[PDB]
């Protein structure tokens, strides 16, 4: 009772740049930082862009904002809280039936806009700023168009699926592995997330 300890918040460690013509990764918090953030949930770093890098305290993912809601997969975030400047932020949306998870989108955040163009030409984003060219087969399924190792996929959940036109289409949340190989994803629809709203 008296030493029962505390889960940690979930932290914003870094985001994927999608503002110039060239996507990448940038850092904004070490592990030392990332681990005391964690434990008193107050995070007074800037935030920026709309798809950020998260941890806990054992695992690493993504995180993307649509529509002021900042988005990941519950497999990765759990229940906790997410640092803020305040500190701990309790969640907004928890469904284990969906995998999914939301925050109020942190402040000086920017969103994706859900899509509405019905296109099945997809992208998505990886941890790595990879923009991987997917195929949509079904309400939330997608092949790679270039089959890779699951290995460059990990970390990835909680990225967005975006169409040609940068509209958020999904959340990225499985890949679905041939010996190894991701030939095919699962993704959380826009819809879905915009019913859970
Ligand atoms: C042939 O058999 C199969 O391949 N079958 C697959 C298949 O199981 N693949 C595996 C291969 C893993 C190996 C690595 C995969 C690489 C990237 C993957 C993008 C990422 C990701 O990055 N995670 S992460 O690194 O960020 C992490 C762990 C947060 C830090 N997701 C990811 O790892 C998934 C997490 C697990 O799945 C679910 N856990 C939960 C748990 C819940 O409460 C707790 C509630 C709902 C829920 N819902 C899931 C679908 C396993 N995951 C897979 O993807 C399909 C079968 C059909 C339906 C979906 C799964
Ligand atoms: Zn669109």
């Amino acid at each position: 009772m008296a030493s029962m300890k505390k889960k940690g918040s979930v932290v914003i460690v870094g985001r994927i740049n999608l503002s110039g013509d060239t996507a990448y990764a940038q850092q904004t918090r070490g592990e030392e930082g990332c681990q005391e953030t964690s434990q008193t949930g107050r995070d007074k770093n800037q935030v920026e862009g709309e798809v950020q890098i998260v941890s806990t305290a054992t695992q690493t993912f993504l995180a993307t904002s649509i529509n002021g809601v900042l988005w990941t997969v519950y497999h990765g975030a759990g229940t906790r809280t997410i640092a803020s400047p305040k500190g701990p932020v309790t969640q907004m949306y928890t469904n284990v039936d969906k995998d999914l998870v939301g925050w109020q989108a942190p402040q000086g955040s920017r969103s994706l806009t859900p899509c509405t163009c019905g296109s099945s030409d997809l992208y998505l984003v990886t941890r790595h700023a990879d923009v991987i060219p997917v195929r949509r087969r079904g309400d939330s399924r997608g092949s790679l168009l270039s089959p890779r190792p699951i290995s460059y996929l990990k970390g990835s959940s909680g990225g967005p699926l975006l169409c040609p036109a940068g509209h958020a289409v999904g959340i990225f949340r499985a890949a679905v592995s041939t010996r190894g190989v991701a030939k095919a994803v699962a993704f959380i629809p826009v819809e879905s997330l915009e019913t859970t709203m």
